[PDB]
């Protein structure tokens, strides 16, 4: 029943694969899928993946169209494969995982998660689908998300936001905050205390706390005085130093957002992927200050204040580990004379 | 006299093919045409069509650079080929028709429209070109456009707007509203009464009536009261329902325009082509409400009111046919207790 | 349920498309069709055509696997399209015709030859298939082949040989000699009296007459005196002149076969296609004699003798039109003092 | 320091990857690897695989250059991956296996076969390499080849021939006959008693028994009476029937070799891969007899005689399973009135 | 009026570029040039070069069709570019040089060799063309070939054979032996006394001396005693050793031709290019002996005997430089107890 022409039928009639019968004529050329509409070819899908065009086309058509965790979250938890679904990575325009389970015959390593080949793999389970909670209880390694309680399992509350068709949002007509569960070698794991990134962007940045509202409204000197931030180098870390050829600091996305409203700048996303810490080649258009590797993270400003105020500042330099998005992020803390010189996330 | 290097000469010197003599050096690689400018290669054309690169390059260079009907109009009239010109489909970045007549030797099926091979085809004629009106009188099947009257033929007034170099506009320094004529098997046809879509877009939406001006300025409850629209489900059909996971209604482009100014959303144009009814996979960023197939049409708000007020509302559901852009559009009308439940265009 | 995966299923299980149901996983990459056979991809089809890979793959799978006329015959008769089949051009590794009739959705212009679109086209009908003779009677332009007589239709006996899966042969377990019929504008044409090329190859050349047996066995001076060929320039036309830098004569394939068994040479087929007359760039390896455009034709030697011996030798230069493979082949006849200088086919 | 330029250095200096240090300039274009040799690019590798060009280039350079089992043997044993080597499939011009173990970073699933990821996979071990026998003892699923005895392991004597750089041969200066061992789920399997195909080709076929010498020299009626083969349908099974349009029988490669020396024919290998039974689309050039799916197997003629002469001829139709190349091959045995009608291998 | 369509016109009508006027329709797709011949596309050129498809097509059409020196000769002389012509490397299916002079606008660095840009480059001049000898006198760096004497210039007699359209031959109807001249920095260089390789192939090998006739006819022990070759390791150097797993010796092409007529073997040319010494990955099919890097050279056997018999046999290991094809070839001479062990050319 599986066929390329049937997949294209579902896309043109249902917007995605819906399991409907029918076939439309398809021509494949230039890593692109076309269909003939009233005698002319219309592009349906441009393959941006490393997979064959018809294979990637099928996986994208069968992508999950419900609110799902962001890929960085699934990566930080070590997820290798999804159970009977396709998590589409819109950052890479490619499937988030190599193989599939009961989805596409060309990429399927198994039909159901209980098969032997799935034993060493951390399978992602969705409690919103019938039987996936019970499948998670019988899985050796797996990650489970639910909207409510699971009897006999202690939950971990995830981020407020989730990805819906490549749109990260805090749901109002839909539920985006899940309970997280993980098993390793048959043993349920206790997930650690973690912060969560806010997954915002520059153009559409919106404050989510009165501190962030005051950060964008007030000036630098007035904001640092109001929240008693003297001696923490927020002028460097958050606001950024543009007086020299090498750009200084500017490691919080909200600091880039405040600057972007005043003056534009160039951000080179040379590792285009979903990750907790993003690295950009930045060039400021107003001053000419630039930096090849500017590590940026989108933390709630209140959370970043709690972190930097929770450190010992009696050492010149050391490595600070912070659990964010269920992964350990290494920060580099520099201090002189008991005050913060700088504080930034490292590469990986 | 035809040559690839001569076509590239005209593009670099005249912006398009102008019939001038000359040749520039050309290199073709990666479905792209390049020319050497002072020792370096400069991209001239990236082939986005299903045709060979050099063939598509020639057709695009010879595209019509005058105001022409939008492709959806030509499609709805069943046009198969153009007479001694190339209608470029900027929505697909491809020629609107497969074959040509007296344009490109590789795609030409004939040199002049009077040839035998053109008999079963609906040829598009442009009265603004000398002799094309008379050629239309001797053609078996054809469509003719003019700026003025044609002796012995009853005209049909077309849309106010036309496409100029992929820019749809109502001409002020140029004439964009044409008279339409059609012949089938040698018999002149009488074109039916039809509405016309406005061919506007979200970012640059501009109201074209006081009702549309009031729709964007006033609130929903205030607008429905002013124009006495109680019982027609404009809250659902036009304004859209975002309270549930499945997006409800929102089938008029002006309703999307009003929403877009307040909150952003994602529109997946999974059938990228010019058509009277567009189908989008929509995801609302503020609420999370989404719908795989949201049929949207850009009618003048006054015209849509006239249509929905001209229907019988005593049946649960039925199919309503409306002639728009010279084609029959099937709508689905749902009523309960004598009032409109919903009313939306179908797929095709 | 026509599909790419179903076409591949028939190919792997039946060697071609046999109308069986079933699907196998398919990967498309680099203009090649692959399928998974126990883990690894196996190449099924390398697209050598100008069509999309999946389209040409379907047409090749649906190619006619019965003895069919050689493409040069169909070309000389002006065939543009076949009725409900695909004639595969094995010399081009591509379909012999652009469009199809009731074969492939992507290339079909019609499902039946009786449709209006097929009238101006010369449709090829196979009288061995039920109902094709009647369709030929109803077609405006067409070509018909049959094994026996059709009531009322004056036949034209075709060549002894036909192409079976790319192998040209005179059938013994199957019949390769057909009657030929042609209609132009609804009127049956009388096919002209014609010679036929023998369609032999240089490697596996085999004589077909006692004269051809003698030509290969006998020396030049012995053969010319035996069959009384003095004054007919066979030393030049058939045997060829290698004494000069520019190769002279050598226009009959049997003359090439005789030279090849002695000393090899290089044949550059710069127009790789099936045609009654072939043009080659020839380079003799032993002497170094060459010629850019060498016109070669594979006639029965007895036929060529019959042709050359019926010419008027009293003119310095005369064009001579001979009907070969149902097409008129022009020859250049040069004579001097009551004997011919040369007599070769034009490249045309 | 693994790199593309270093791999190319080894290829140009050592003919393959030899672990030497050095780099040469490399150009990648059109799925081909080039290198500059005194100004001009020389092609080193044309990627015929479904892998990226640089990846397949590295795997081909690291291919095993010692006598290795033929891929059909490894396939019939269920091998999925090799331990610290690459088995190159020369019939597919591609690696015989998808992933690698400690070979290439792009395709490695592990650096050592003992890693957890390799347990459910059947790993191929080469006992000629130090430490591979011990790794086989510790592997859960695996296949081992050795030249001599392993203490405690009951051997299975493999075929006389092996593949050396794409050349299948019975070694004289090297040993090509191995012992075979197999483990499934940590338990050593006893390999079944099996016949082996001879792996000869049609062009360079050479007999290997006095019976095979007789078959090629003797006539059909003389050979059948000599080896007392009356009532075993050798005229059909081995010699083949060409009297009808559909080719009959001809299922032993030695029968094809006998026919080929007399008159040539066309073999279309629509599944180009190494397998115990091969399916061909055959077209006989002399008679025109053909058959879409012709199952062929290259057994020693004495073996096939031993097989056919041990069957019960008292049943109309019976399936017969024979273990050949360590896999069960199904045959169709048709008998009528105390003698066989046909006896051919299924395409399976 | 240089154009792609005009180049294709010359190719189809003249077999190459002949400067004739005319255009034919051309389709470019998949690094191949096509043209329409009565409806269907016929392949004219498959780009095997690293240049753009239309550029390499033009250079191939403008290739030199006269007897030209073999590329290895031009390489050994350091030629970088040709004057107003294209030397086509048929072993690479690519131009022998990167840039051109007055040939193709895309690859031209100059229209005349006298231009300033050509001075540091070694330009190849063909004295058979009017005015090229004078251009050689005015060029700073260059190489000149002539058929006869040039006044004042001391000639160097080149090899007997030359390449005519990819066919290397000793001309009879044409002259393939030239005088050679070379200038470096405006000063004429005296070319060294040199041997020449015979440029034969393994399939069509033909001896060129009574000694070579004897070597092929006579047995090893009979030949070595006949030409008094005791103590010169011809059993190893020329005949080759197959008794061991690693192939020994076999460095003269005539030795390969003798072995090939007896039993076939596999030659892998991992550096496919024209060079005085060729390196092959050899696998003997009969014995299984192989060697990754086998240096082979096609000298006249009498020349190699003259070379080996002039060496001092009193040293264990000595490097020996011999000028062959105008370049110095290094040999490894191993001797032991008054006789040679081996004597082979280095891979260099
Ligand atoms: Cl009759
Ligand atoms: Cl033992
Ligand atoms: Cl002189
Ligand atoms: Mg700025
Ligand atoms: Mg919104």
């Amino acid at each position: 029943n599986m066929s390329l022409e049937n997949v294209a039928f579902n896309v043109v009639n249902k917007g995605h694969f819906d399991g409907q019968q029918g076939e439309v004529p398809v021509s494949i050329i230039n890593n692109t899928v076309y269909t003939k509409v009233d005698g002319v070819d219309v592009e349906l899908f441009e393959n941006k993946t490393t997979l064959p065009v018809n294979v990637a086309f099928e996986l994208w058509a069968k992508r999950n169209i419900k609110p799902v965790p962001e890929v960085k979250i699934l990566n930080n938890l070590g997820v290798d494969i999804a159970a009977n679904t396709v998590i589409w990575d819109y950052k890479r325009d490619a499937p988030a995982h190599i193989s599939t389970i009961g989805v596409c015959s060309m990429t399927d390593i198994a039909k159901k998660p209980t098969e032997t080949i799935c034993a060493p793999l951390t399978v992602f389970f969705d409690g919103r689908v019938d039987g996936q909670v019970d499948l998670f209880r019988n899985a050796r390694n797996g990650v489970l998300i639910t909207e409510g309680s699971v009897k006999g399992l202690q939950p971990s509350v995830g981020p407020k936001q989730a990805s819906l068709n490549g749109v990260t949002l805090i749901g109002e007509a839909v539920k985006t905050q899940f309970n997280y569960y993980k098993k390793v070698d048959g043993v349920v794991q206790q997930l650690p205390e973690t912060y969560f990134t806010q997954s915002r962007n520059l153009q559409e940045f919106k404050p989510r706390s009165q501190m962030e509202i005051d950060f964008l409204e007030l000036a630098m000197d007035e904001f640092i005085e109001r929240y008693k931030l003297e001696g923490y180098a927020f002028e460097h870390i958050v606001y950024g130093d543009f007086s020299h050829s090498q750009l200084g600091g500017l490691h919080l996305l909200i600091g880039l957002a405040k600057r972007f409203k005043e003056s534009p700048f160039e951000l080179e996303d040379f590792i285009p992927m979903d990750s907790t810490v993003k690295n950009y080649f930045i060039t400021d258009a107003q001053t000419g200050s630039s930096k090849c590797v500017c590590s940026v993270i989108d933390l709630l400003l209140d959370d970043f204040v709690e972190i930097i105020k929770s450190q010992d500042l009696s050492v010149v330099s050391k490595v600070v580990k912070v659990t964010i998005d269920y992964t350990e992020i290494s920060f580099m803390l520099w201090c002189k004379d008991g005050h913060v010189e700088t504080f930034y996330p490292k590469l990986q």
